[PDB]
């Protein structure tokens, strides 16, 4: 079994209490919810600094804790749940975004079994990159693996160099790539456990260089299991547009 950890993400600059928008007489972050429960969770949790947001969230049935207003990273988020909520330093946790209501319920479940299969302190997914444009964007983090998908690096520059087609290249929106490059996504698995030790690790010059927080486990020599997602899953709401795109989905999915 495991349990999933979902951060309300109340704060937003062009869609501020995103939580709460309505799609479909459901509050976005209910949505999150229900589709963690799909992925065969034993427990899911929702975790926010918002008052409004926790009464919501109560009134549809979800456990949720309280995380305090300071400025310490999602990560150190994750940490204090686990802590107020005494959670066994060997349960799984899987931390979904309060903004994905399209999440696909199996590639919840495929990092929550990669992370028991491998017995690794950390798993993630990937997909992959089939666009020059998105692979040279910093925006989308690459990321690397061995032959048994134990992450060699991520990062926003493009990796693995294709030597032929870099070289002296002139327009990079018009190179043809191989099939190697791949996108990480954000979804994790981790031992409740290891969340303590991971906050605690010092700061690297790594990731405050390529402001990646998942290098300081590489950096601090942890192993990190990576695969490819089953489903690719939607980008995040965060503008009207975004919201206005799901609406329209789940309006056409029930008719």
């Amino acid at each position: 079994s495991f349990t999933v950890i979902i951060p309300a993400r109340f704060a937003s600059s062009r869609l501020p209490g995103k939580p709460l928008a309505d799609i479909k007489g459901k509050p976005m972050i209910q949505h999150v919810f229900e589709k963690a429960l799909q992925s065969g969770a034993s427990r899911v949790i929702i975790a926010t600094d918002n008052e409004n947001v926790a009464d919501v969230a109560k009134s549809f049935g979800a456990e949720v804790c309280m995380t305090s207003v300071n400025h310490n990273s999602g990560t150190e988020r994750l940490a204090e749940v686990v802590e107020k909520l005494a959670i066994p330093d060997n349960e799984i946790i899987v931390n979904i975004q309060g903004d994905e209501p399209l999440i696909p319920p199996v590639i919840v479940r495929q990092v929550a079994d990669n992370l028991a299969k491998f017995n690794v302190n950390m798993a993630s997914l990937a997909v992959k990159i089939h666009d020059a444009e998105e692979l040279f964007n910093p925006n989308a983090v690459k990321v690397l693996t061995d032959k048994d998908g134990y992450v060699l690096y991520f990062s926003r520059s493009v990796i693995p160099y294709d030597r032929d087609q870099f070289m002296n290249l002139q327009d990079v929106q018009k190179v043809q790539l191989s099939d190697a490059y791949l996108r990480h996504i954000g979804i994790y698995a981790y031992r409740a456990g290891f969340i303590k030790q991971y906050v605690q690790w010092a700061p690297t010059q790594l990731e405050n260089l390529e402001k990646l927080e998942q290098l300081r486990v590489l950096y601090n020599g942890e192993r990190i299991h990576v695969e490819l997602a089953k489903e690719v899953p939607a980008v995040g709401v965060d503008t009207a547009e975004d919201l206005e795109k799901v609406r329209a989905i789940l309006a056409a999915n029930g008719s």
